[PDB]
């Protein structure tokens, strides 16, 4: 559910490793930023 991690910055597209069909929400992503482009978003977290 929800949301998501499509922030501003982050794509949604390869997930944490690229092996998977996106992420959509954290649970992949492979950015790892914090800022941009990333995850920065994630919640918590930024940048990690
Ligand atoms: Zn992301």
């Amino acid at each position: 559910r929800e949301s998501k991690c499509p922030t501003p910055g982050c794509d949604g597209t390869g997930h944490v490793t690229g092996l998977y069909p996106h992420h959509r929400s954290l649970s992949g992503c492979p950015h790892k930023d914090r800022v941009p482009p990333e995850i920065l978003a994630m919640h918590e977290n930024v940048l990690k």
